[PDB]
Formats: C-alpha cells, sequence, structure tokens
C-alpha cells in the first residue's frame, strides 16, 4: 500500500458562488460575479450563478453526501455580500444563520470545517469604489474577517484568507476573463499588492479573536517546464513559476520582497513605495494551501508579453484542454518545502473536468477522473515520503458546479448534478475516493 500518515485529512472543496444559487435571497447584496455573469458575452452560454446546484436550499443533503463518502474535512467559502451587503457596516443576520447551520451540522457529523473567507464574490458596493484596486480594501477586508471570526471562531479552527490571489489579480484585472472584467496591467499589480495587505490585516485580527485557531492562504499553481536546456528557456520557466505560483506571494511573506524575475518585469506596475508595506505583510501564518491541476511547457519568445510563450504538447488533456502531468504536484510540493519550508502544507484543490454521462441504471462511470485522481494522489504520497509536511488533500470538487467563465459546461464533481432536477448522483470517482479514505491511501 501507499499508506498516508496517521490523522491525514482527506477532504472535499467547493465555493459559495459556484454552488449556492439564490445570490440576492434574504437581504444579500450583489456580488461582482452576479454583475459580471449578467453581462452578455462574459460567460459561456450566458450562464450565471442564479441557481447553480441550489445549495442554498439543499445544503443538508449535500453534507449527508460528504458524510456518506467519509471525507473528514470540507473546505467551503463564505459569500461576503450575504454577511455585509454593502461590504462594510450593517451585518445581515440571515447570512450568519445560513452558515451557522452548515457549521453546526458539519461538527455534529465529525467533519472538520476549513473556511475560505474570500473565494471571489466581492460585494459590488466595494467594486464601485475600486474593489481590489483601492488600498482601503485591506481595512474593509479586516473588518469583514472580524465579523466571521467573532461569529464562527468558537467552532471553526481552520481558516483561509484568500483563494487563488494570482487568479483574482491577473485573470480578473489583466486578462478581463474573470470578474470584475478589466484589462490594465497597472491595476493588476496594484491588486496583487492589496491582496497581500488584506491577507495580512486579516491574520492580525485573527490572532486577537481566535487564539486557539489556525489561519492560512491558498495559491493556484502550475508545473512549468522549459522547452529546452537553453539558458533563456530555463529562465522563462522560472519566470512563470515565480509569477504564476506560490512565490509571487510567499517571497514577500517569507523574504520581504517580490521574486526577482517578477520584479524585473513588473516593478513599474506595483504601487510606488510598496516596500513601506512589507513589514506588515510579513505576519506569521499556520499553513500553506496549494491548489494544482496541470502543467505547461514554456519557451523564451522575444515578441510575447514578458518574453514568454506556451508551447502546446501532445499529452492527455482534460475537458478544459489542460495537460495532465501528475509529477507536477510532486515538484510543486517539493518546491514549496525547499524554497520556503512551511511548517504545514495542504493540497486545497486537485481534480479534473471530463464530460460525464449518466448510464444505464443512473451510474456515472468516470474512469477518466479516477485515473487522474490516482496518479496525482500517488505523487502526493511520494512528496510526503521525501519530507513535505503535508497534513491533508482536498478534491476539487464535491459537486459539479458553475466553472466561472465556462459556466456549467465543465464538470469537476465527484458527485454529478443534474441541473434539470437538482438530483445528485455519486460518481464512480466518489465511491473510489471513499475507499481511499477507508484505507488511508492507495490499494
Amino acid at each position: 500500500m501507499k499508506k498516508f500518515p496517521e490523522g491525514f485529512l482527506w477532504g472535499v472543496a467547493t465555493a459559495s458562488y459556484q454552488i449556492e444559487g439564490s445570490p440576492l435571497a434574504d437581504g444579500a447584496g450583489m456580488s461582482i460575479w452576479h454583475t459580471f455573469s449578467h453581462t452578455p458575452g462574459n460567460v459561456k452560454n450566458g450562464d450565471t450563478g442564479d441557481v447553480a446546484c441550489d445549495h442554498y436550499n439543499r445544503w443538508k443533503e449535500d453534507i449527508e453526501i460528504i458524510e456518506k463518502i467519509g471525507a473528514k474535512a470540507y473546505r467551503f467559502s463564505i459569500s461576503w455580500p450575504r454577511i455585509l451587503p454593502e461590504g462594510t457596516g450593517k451585518v445581515n443576520q440571515k447570512g450568519l444563520d445560513f452558515y451557522n447551520r452548515i457549521i453546526d451540522t458539519l461538527l455534529e457529523k465529525n467533519i472538520t470545517p476549513f473556511i475560505t473567507i474570500y473565494h471571489w464574490d466581492l460585494p459590488f458596493s466595494l467594486q464601485l469604489k475600486g474593489g481590489w484596486a483601492n488600498r482601503d480594501i485591506a481595512d474593509w477586508f479586516a473588518e469583514y474577517s472580524r465579523v466571521l471570526f467573532e461569529n464562527f471562531g468558537d467552532r471553526v479552527k481552520h481558516w483561509i484568507t484568500l483563494n487563488e490571489l494570482w487568479v483574482v489579480a491577473i485573470v480578473g484585472h489583466l486578462y478581463g476573463v474573470h470578474a470584475p472584467g478589466m484589462k490594465d496591467i497597472y491595476v493588476a499589480f496594484h491588486t496583487v499588492h492589496n491582496l497581500l495587505r488584506a491577507h495580512a490585516k486579516s491574520v492580525k485580527v485573527f490572532r486577537e479573536t481566535v487564539k486557539d485557531g489556525k489561519i492560512g492562504i491558498v495559491f493556484n499553481n502550475g508545473y512549468f517546464e522549459p522547452a529546452s536546456e537553453r539558458e533563456e528557456d530555463i529562465r522563462a520557466a522560472r519566470f512563470m513559476h515565480q509569477f504564476n505560483n506560490y512565490p509571487l506571494f510567499l517571497n514577500p511573506i517569507y523574504r520581504g520582497e517580490y521574486p526577482d524575475l517578477v520584479l524585473e518585469f513588473a516593478r513599474e506596475y506595483l504601487p510606488r513605495n510598496y516596500e513601506d508595506d512589507m513589514e506588515e505583510i510579513k505576519q506569521e501564518i499556520d499553513f500553506v494551501g496549494l491548489n494544482y491541476y496541470s502543467g505547461h511547457m514554456v519557451k523564451y519568445d522575444p515578441n510575447s508579453p514578458a518574453r514568454v510563450s506556451f508551447v502546446e504538447r501532445n499529452l492527455p488533456k482534460t475537458a478544459m484542454g489542460w495537460e495532465i502531468v501528475p509529477e507536477g504536484i510532486y515538484w510543486i510540493l517539493k518546491g514549496v518545502k525547499e524554497e520556503y519550508n512551511p511548517q504545514e502544507v495542504y493540497i486545497t484543490g486537485n481534480g479534473a473536468a471530463f464530460d460525464d454521462v449518466v448510464s444505464e441504471g443512473g451510474k456515472v462511470h468516470d474512469q477518466n477522473r479516477i485515473d487522474y485522481l490516482r496518479a496525482h494522489i500517488e505523487q502526493v504520497w511520494r512528496a510526503i515520503q521525501d519530507g513535505v509536511p503535508l497534513k491533508g488533500y482536498f478534491v476539487w470538487s464535491l459537486l459539479d458546479n458553475f466553472e466561472w467563465a465556462e459556466g456549467y459546461s465543465k464538470r469537476f464533481g465527484i458527485v454529478y448534478v443534474d441541473y434539470n432536477t437538482q438530483k445528485r448522483i455519486i460518481k464512480d470517482s466518489g465511491y473510489w475516493y471513499s475507499n481511499v479514505i477507508k484505507n488511508n491511501g492507495l490499494t
């Protein structure tokens, strides 16, 4: 067997916008994903989070599914504008009541809650004031964080400030592909720095309010390999690693500076006098969460942004067109240990999209998803054998859900959702996962 360590947490993950539906129910304010998805042309097939998996109403059934799979941890997010509809000021009781029932039901079933404070659904009221571009967001974020900690910290001891900082900054403000849908490189690198500042203020407030709790942060990561051994290609791959992965945010947290190749490129776009904020940004955290899905080959290209371009390879891909490179999860894990040595690490999301179909007697035979999860879990195990202090792994996702600019066309679940009826069907991957948990590993 590939046996995991004793007490290793096997989990599943979702996010509020992607599964809940009912975005304006019970006094909630609009989010940027609401306005973005309700703008024609931004999301495939005109899809929105208006309904999604109707988790707002079906949450208790969904937790009974988690319990039936036997996951010991559930990473979910809280919708900011359900808690503070104007972003700051008056707290909405109905929003607290919704998540309190989730928390209490989890604890009563001995599932550990991991709460993500921010998983991309910014209150639209704050977007009108510049959102992540406005330096004052660090204080609004601290104040929202306080509200959660003072209401939920008695029961929840594992917290994540922000999910996928790079994506919020770059995809949302440079590429315009996610909310709020901008294309400005200066705004983009301003958001990078403000997300760090908001994380930091959040942690300080956490040390005052949840003294027996653990707080961390989650990064997207890709495994970048150079197209050749030539110095310029190696540098291009290191540049992509420094920009796209955990060093963009951990170099400031651990070393007090942005990574070196990123600075060469982006010094001009960062706030003037950003160095004045470093001391604050450097707050101790309890763990690092890493997401991972795919790898990319990259080369030096003197006519591309940042002198880098991607080179497509003839490797198996998911339905997203993403290349399947399981060894990437091992090098990412081994890389964070070597470069920053965090005392505790989680994979907070790993999974795949494939075009599932419902068979015969209501079964989803997703052999493709099982093979993907197996290969990546085996690499994670190898990372633990080589000293990485990995405490847990979470599958993205529990449920098929709204895949941001892809809409409902991309299914990541270990549980299928029929959107015509809201029926849930556990997939062959879910029963396979359940069995991994029962053996605490592979065989």
